[PDB]
DNA sequence: TAAAATGTGATCTAGATCACATTTTAGGCAAAAAAGGCCTTGACATCCCACCTCACGTATGCTATAATGTGTGCAGTCTGACGCGGCG
């Protein structure tokens, strides 16, 4: 999709939120949604609120978390 | 009357019982500490400011044989009515 391929600081993030994600070697919105929920909640920093709000922008504009891609990275 | 429903009963078969010890694990209550929010510090980078700053540019002065009344390239004349100043 042309939303696949933004960066997430179109989403308007949050500097704890983005030190989780810088942390975790996650680029693309691609790379976010192919990453699991309990592969965040493990994680540093990443206790009940990143997934609370993170959970509101997603519904938001029209996407969600765990899904599955296939022909990644077309780069 | 064709075609589906109805008795033989002994031999079994996957779950329930049933009192009590031990985990766990919440969930939710107190919180340690870390990472934003708050400020600071040092260090850099880039300036704004202006403060100068010399070259090039610019405002002004004389030049002693002598020379002395324009014109100068145009217009082509439209015309009928109305004011006004001479014009007798």
């Amino acid at each position: 999709d042309p939303i696949l391929l933004r960066p997430v600081d179109d989403l308007e993030l949050t500097v704890r939120s983005a030190n989780c994600l810088k942390a975790e070697a996650i680029h693309y919105i691609g790379d976010l949604v192919q990453r699991t929920e309990v592969e965040l909640l493990k994680t540093p920093n990443l206790g009940k609120k990143s997934l609370t709000e993170i959970k509101d922008v997603l519904a938001s504009r029209g996407l969600s978390l765990g899904m599955r891609l296939e022909n990644w990275p077309p780069a």
